[PDB]
């Protein structure tokens, strides 16, 4: 393989995202030189997910900290590996990082990394991050918006054992992703990129790039030589957002969430809950998160796992008396534990310690699919008691949430404690 | 490969297609002058995929794009590449590009794209994706290319830097009918008693080449006896013959089909989530009740058609295979059966059949029940149901500040 | 390459090729006086292919269309283009080109254009042809016609709007078709006024128009053989045997299950009208696709009532109408108890919804199949003597059909 | 393509098929000058079908008629056109014949037949055929031990509308297969190819071939420059018949096929009956073939031809009592043809004017295997009624076919009506 001869990016060239390029930064200077960190034992890491929805910069940001270390990039695509014929995908894997080695120090960029990481090929990327020497200089990002997919062993400690998060822009990082994709175009003095930061709600930098290329393309047409007001207000309708009570929804179904899985004992410490359209900080998406702290799981674990998983949906169904399509992923990743408690980690009842799995007749298809029902619907209804019982709380949550929209750090701990003290 | 000898054509030559040719009207300014464009980095596409059925103009637009830009127009057929021997193929391929490169600015045009992009076949389409990555859009070359099968496309065609870039050209209603037949009518001796807008309301469901093809057998009717006018009735008797030589919508069926158009828009119109209804033409989270908005106003065509006729015809076909897929995914997805639970049933089947038989006896009812909501409303609104019809029938088309209208004088 | 020097031939000559006759009255017209049709931009065919087995009449008809319009005809054979050495076979359809121009309006005949219209030199001459034929004023009032019984071997370049783009399909002819050929082939003989054409025409099923002729030469010889000036009734019949199948029963079957449909197409309200019997809409409703089915099974039904067994015959029709029954169940959501519901598209639903289908589908054909052995019975005499014309001249037109329906 | 650069070999070289080189005979003279037949209408078939078992020298024959006319032989193997790719076996069937015709007169071989004649690859096989003119010199030979799989399309006249067959041979066969195959061998004195004939019961021109390899390296192995007797004897026994009581259950099962078949009234006239282990001359095989004369066939024509197949079989149990292996491929045809009647023809009670086929339930994949049974079980037992009956008759015509071994002829006939007159 041949390092990218793609355009040098700097962080000159990306907007909107402060907080990634502040952690970033680090990493830029052990790129420059690895050896002020080597010689006082300051550990890098040696895996970085970045994470977000697509069209956010994540790769973006790759290549501008490699540009603004001067450093050689390595592009890979996960999607590349699947397909891939018996052994080729491993070997592919051994190459790169004898590349990535010789071209020391580099930045080996793993995008669509949920492709690769949900066996040879995984399992030789696995021992290829933990063969490698983080002081020759070597780092290994990858980008995902799926790192709910992910193989808990990816984010081990000594591999990609730091993430980021990528979000969407609101209308002040709009208007700059807007100024970076104008700097060198022609634009009338009518044009306010503000007015079309304001008007361009859930639009990412790859959307607003685009918005940009509309403009241009309504100008050419009309052999223009300079962009309009009126272009950049015309692009918008040609690449064509919530409604305050369904802002209401998701903020009862995000609450839902937090309520459940502060009450039950063994839920997931709760760092932040966001209302964000999709913020990857959120709540919800957070329980969807791989184990990467522990190797054994436990069957009541799981039940409580499975019964904060579907607080989204008992917050609605109890408040709003119906439900909405929000918690369809949440009733997928439920089913799928519940499945695996009952087919392979022998967590029934009637159907013992034996591996299903099709290997078994209808009679057992039957009894698995009694079973998995049992568990999520005693679960769903342990959730909405929960809900229940806690209603003032969930209410609270959400008066803030609305207000807020995300809530954080200690701020949120002060809250869960006034509220479940 | 050489550019065509025919007749250069523009847009003067294709009729009832004003939305696709304002789409096409950026690329024709590109081909002029590309230098407008790059000037400013504006970019364009690489290839273009016109879609629909045949005979409805695709070939004519790309030829009128090219004739407009005034650029050679490469003509080619993906049917030729099938059944050719081993290599021959993608060499064709290359060397039409290279030939399109040496005569740029251009369009290279492939019909029945969906016969090569659908081994050797890989090779060949493997080599249409190479040159297509590779070669400069700046250059001025486009590549148009048009299906009536695009669902059977390979998505690499599809993607950013290839055919990114779709336009679908529609079959002809009644004023774009007349207008076909104005154009190819431009140098004809017609009798005074021809009347094209007659001609055009008799004939729903023809496509361009279906008349050009009638104009020409209507001056054959006249040729072969010796007149030197065509008339109304040689373009009456031509319909007939046209027809019998190789699809009209007879006056029942379009009746019926105005019934089943106007069903929906009742239904879509009084159901509380109904989707706003811009246009009916003879020619991120959703609630439960949206979804039964949505699948009961789905089922208004059908409902019409019961309710008025007693009979149903093939005609829903289309509407309820959607609203089978809207309650299975309410059903198998969304957790919104009754007795199901909120579980996931799918994800490819993984469940015994005493919970296949389940969702079965669900999506029936669901279904079932929004059928029989969809009659209620259409039997309580026969009244508008029936006034909508009568213009339906006389435009074949109604929109805009038109419809927007009909729909508040109505409800 | 000139006028060909052969005996002009009219339509007066051609026995049992009505359809393609009537096909070519036009171009006919056209070559007797292009302005007619130049002059309101009447446009005509540039290519002409007729399509049939060999000895049909695909040349002959070539032949008289020149005759018929008084206008020259320039013969080619495809087969003597293969063969030839570099650029010469181009260079030969270049001068066929010129000379058809000069002697406008014409008749330019290529035969076995397959042998040309197919990969080297080939190449090259078949594209100097698309090239003349796109390159020639058709309204100078030339026409080119090419004759292949080897259709599908043709490039497609050649079967493109604007060269030939006209199939004509030229079959072999029915007993009335033939009996008119040996009325042209028997004008200038001698013949015994106990010669029977049609008993000849009845006993030589299979026969094509050179085939006939054969036979006609073959009763001549025969007489001249034994010194006799008239060639009598026995010449003809043993002529037969010398220019030499289905049972009679089984084209009794035939014929029944031909007649069967057309009985029951014509009795049910929303049946195809019935164009042609022979024995070698946008939206659908409901009852038209019952009407349809019913109809489809009554080839079926016209055995089992007349014969009380049935034969593998039927085994497409039922095909067909099972696949329609499943379509109005599974996708129309035109079944009673499955609801207005798209069932499968392979299979997404349970056994329990299989087995209701299976009844269902298994409803509808039945109670189609009954209703058309009723109409057959019902219709039992009109059925007997449509088979009875049927099995004399092989192909019944439907008005003649419906008469007898009475 | 591109014809054969094999040995040329002649009917010098094929030995004991004395039958099959005389019909062949006028093949060649047609091939040395078609001109001879053509010029008083002497019509050729197009198509001849070679018919026996692997390694009787049927592609010998056909290079021997090609030698002996001096003409060119293309050889195709059936089996190279089946698992080809979309088109690609019909535009080969399409140069075959281009070539064919390009280097007229000549002989187009086509082995393993069955291979594509069991349907784009068959369909323009068939208009090859009937697209070419006899009269040009081009004869299209094929070969198939499976005739009975062919497409009756394929038998049709103006095809392959004759056709030979070849049996395996007898002593006297062999002892000239031995000879034609050691001509250019150097054998000791004491070799005897008459006792080595003798001592090879149901060898065939392949194996005495191989016999003859196998001798020779036995002398080879041991640096001898003659070939023994005990040479040939060892090689035997490397390569390595039937009972007088097995003898007589064959003769049974065929005699049984004949008395049912010319009992039942859509019964296939009997030609000939014989017990030689694999002459494909037997009835047995002959009740096999595809229908090549008709179109259509009735529902009694076929419960006659059902009631014939298990003719075999129905003789063994009446007369046994017990039942063999034999009737294994008469169940295997009789089973599809009952399957085609009820789920393709629509020629059951209980199931319709219905095509089945899977498209359909259980409940109906249940009562399909309850027709095809009930169809196969009555044709069985009205078998073994006739055999029963007609015992003294099925008795009369094994003694003779244990004596004679193969009824062919006008000899057939004169038993046939003595028995059943
Ligand atoms: N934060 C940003 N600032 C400026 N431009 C951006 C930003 N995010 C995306 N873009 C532009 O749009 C594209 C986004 O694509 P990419 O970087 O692949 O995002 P992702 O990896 O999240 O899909 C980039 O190529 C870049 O030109
Ligand atoms: N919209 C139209 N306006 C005028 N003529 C048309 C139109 N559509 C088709 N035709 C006539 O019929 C022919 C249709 O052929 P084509 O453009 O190949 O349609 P498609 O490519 O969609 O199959 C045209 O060449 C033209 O003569
Ligand atoms: N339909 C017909 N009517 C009269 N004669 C015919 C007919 N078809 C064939 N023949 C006779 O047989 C001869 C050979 O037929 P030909 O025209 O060469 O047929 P094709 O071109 O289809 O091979 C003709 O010249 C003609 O004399
Ligand atoms: N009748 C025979 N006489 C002499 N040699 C034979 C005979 N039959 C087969 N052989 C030899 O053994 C081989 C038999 O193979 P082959 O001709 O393919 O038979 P088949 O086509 O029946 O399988 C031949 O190559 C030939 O050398
Ligand atoms: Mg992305
Ligand atoms: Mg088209
Ligand atoms: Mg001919
Ligand atoms: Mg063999
Ligand atoms: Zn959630
Ligand atoms: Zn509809
Ligand atoms: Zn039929
Ligand atoms: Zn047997």
């Amino acid at each position: 393989y041949k390092p990218s001869g793609n355009k040098r990016v700097t962080f000159k060239d990306v907007g909107g995202a402060e907080e990634a390029i502040e952690e970033l930064k680090e990493v830029v200077e052990f790129l420059k030189d690895p050896s002020k960190f080597n010689r006082i034992g300051a550990r890098m890491p040696k895996g970085i997910l970045l994470v977000g929805p697509p069209g956010t910069g994540k790769t973006l940001l790759a290549r501008a900290v490699a540009g603004e270390a001067n450093v050689p990039f390595f592009h890979i695509s996960g999607s590349d590996f699947v397909e891939l014929f018996v052994g080729v995908g491993a070997a592919r894997v051994r190459d790169l990082f004898a590349q990535a080695k010789a071209h020391a120090p580099c930045i080996v960029f793993i995008d669509e990394i949920d492709a690769v990481g949900r066996e040879q090929t995984l399992n030789q990327l696995l021992v290829e991050m933990d063969g490698f020497d983080s002081k020759e200089g070597i780092i290994v990002m990858a980008a995902t918006n799926r790192p709910d997919i992910l193989d808990p062993a990816l984010l081990r400690p000594g591999r990609f054992d730091k993430k980021i998060v990528v979000d969407p822009p609101d209308m002040l990082g709009r208007k700059k992703i807007l100024e970076i994709h104008t700097r060198n175009k022609p634009l009338a003095e009518d044009v306010n990129l503000e007015i079309i930061a304001k008007r361009t709600p859930g639009f990412v930098g790859a959307d607003l790039e685009n918005l940009v290329n509309e403009a241009a393309l309504l100008a050419a047409r009309e052999g223009r030589d300079k962009i309009t007001m009126k272009d950049f207000e015309e692009a918008i309708d040609r690449v064509i957002l919530i409604s305050p009570a369904e802002k209401r929804i998701i903020a009862y179904h995000e609450a839902g969430h937090a309520v459940v899985s502060t009450v039950v004992p063994n839920g997931e410490p709760v760092h932040r809950i966001s209302i964000i359209p999709r913020g990857y900080k959120a709540l919800g998406y957070t329980l969807h998160l791989p184990e990467e702290d522990k190797y054994l799981v436990s069957r009541n674990e799981l039940l409580d796992k499975l019964t904060a998983l579907l607080g989204g949906r008992a917050a609605e169904e109890v408040v709003f008396g119906d439900v909405t399509s929000g918690a369809a992923n949440d009733i997928e990743r439920a089913t799928e534990i519940a499945r695996n408690m009952v087919c392979q980690l022998g967590m029934s009842e009637e159907l013992g310690p034996l591996a299903w799995g099709r290997n078994y007749s209808e009679e057992v298809a039957s009894k698995i699919d009694e079973e998995v029902k049992k568990i999520v619907t005693n679960c769903y209804e342990r959730a909405k008691e929960i809900i229940r019982k806690y209603r003032k709380q969930l209410d609270n949550i959400v008066e803030i949430l609305l207000e807020k929209e995300t809530i954080e750090g200690d701020e949120l701990r002060r809250i869960l404690s006034e509220e479940f003290e």
